[PDB]
């Protein structure tokens, strides 16, 4: 609930930044997941650094009910009693022979039942190796090579990654004897010939304006299990370019979405889509105030080191999504879209992405 909204609304805002600096692009992201090892970061930072997190994220991750909060949440999110297919993995990599403040290891082991790995990245190639391989294996072996080639060096001394793969199964999925090519409209108006999914079926549906007054459809897709659900929205008119939306997002208002749903006999037209993004959170975290951790004397991680300074060379998302199959009114998504995957009882937004070009 308080949590799963601060969370979520913090992702989102992130989400929005990502969005607005690669305006004509394809982008998986996880705004849950961006704000899971922001809190981890919240622990290991002091002063400055510390309270320009504290500031963008609205809670601190050491006060009462806080961290339980979010352990609780995440296994509410994660439970294979859903018997669900998200794999996750948060870590934070140090510089191996860095005085640790006593008493902190133990300390994040409690809150977030995990630990902050130490590897020398000294060994450039072997120390990227160790962090691609750790995040592999803990992602179902689904994503791979999260650090690029040089994205590491001698100089390298603290690094974020957060790593996603989803693979749900729609409650009522489309029948592959329905799917084909169709012109998709893109958002420079240029066209391209898509091959396109379609059900018709009884779906939760509702329609919004814009605060500017441009009208857009939502639609919801559960997900196996009755506890996810995709959303997917798109201004109705062509010329109104996809942003509109975008920049008016927030957790609540999709909340007030799935509020507004009811459950209409539609035929739905939705291009299929598989995205795999990295993200750099750097400039997104910097536009929302947090610009100390990036700066090399000035950022103050002494509730992880109290003697050596540290900063953040590296903090990266990488997602992976997979979305396939398995007189009514048409809804035809051939432009632009966003989707959303939400974890309904608490209100959690897991995923968050745009297609510009499927
Ligand atoms: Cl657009």
């Amino acid at each position: 609930s308080y949590v799963a909204h601060l969370a979520s609304d913090f992702g989102v805002r992130v989400f929005q930044q990502v969005a607005q600096a690669s305006k004509d692009r394809n982008v998986v992201f996880s705004p849950y997941g961006v704000a899971s090892v922001l809190a981890m970061l919240q622990l290991t930072t002091g002063g400055e650094t510390q309270q320009q997190i504290q500031a963008a994220m609205g809670f601190k991750i050491d006060d009462k009910g806080m961290a339980p909060a979010l352990r609780h949440l995440y296994k509410e999110l994660m439970g294979p009693w859903n018997k669900d297919e998200i794999s996750t993995t948060d870590a934070i990599f140090v510089q191996r022979d860095l005085k640790l403040v006593q008493g902190f290891m133990p300390h994040f082991f409690r809150l977030f039942r995990s630990t902050v790995k130490q590897v020398d990245f000294s060994e450039v190639e072997r120390a990227r190796f160790i962090i691609n391989d750790w995040v592999k294996t803990h992602t179902k072996g689904m994503i791979s090579n999260l650090l690029g080639k040089g994205a590491v060096d001698q100089l390298t001394r603290l690094v974020l990654v957060n790593a996603l793969y989803f693979n749900g199964q729609f409650k009522t999925p489309f029948p592959d004897s329905s799917t084909h090519r169709r012109l998709f409209h893109k958002s420079d108006g240029s066209t391209v010939s898509v091959p396109m999914m379609a059900q018709t079926n009884k779906f939760n549906y509702t329609e919004f304006t814009t605060p500017d007054g441009h009208y857009y459809d939502i639609l919801e897709l559960p997900y196996h299990g009755d506890t996810l659900s995709m959303f997917i929205a798109a201004p109705y008119e062509k010329e109104v370019p996809l942003s509109a939306l975008t920049n008016i997002l927030s957790a609540q208002l999709i909340s007030h979405w799935k509020g507004n749903m009811t459950r209409l006999p539609r035929l739905l037209v939705l291009p299929k889509f598989s995205l795999e993004t990295e993200v750099d959170l750097r400039k997104p975290l910097e536009n929302l105030g947090m610009t100390d951790m990036f700066r090399q004397f000035q950022a103050d991680f002494t509730s992880l080191s109290d003697q050596e300074p540290l900063h953040v060379a590296q903090a990266l998302q990488k997602v992976k999504i997979e979305v396939n199959e398995s007189a009514p009114e048409e809804i035809i998504m051939d432009r632009p879209f966003l989707f959303v995957v939400r974890h309904n009882p608490t209100g959690t937004v897991l995923f968050m992405g745009q297609v510009m070009e499927p």
